[PDB]
């Protein structure tokens, strides 16, 4: 998980 997906979609 390179931040994708985590840091994007989440917040």
């Amino acid at each position: 998980g390179s931040n994708k997906g985590a840091i994007i979609g989440l917040m």
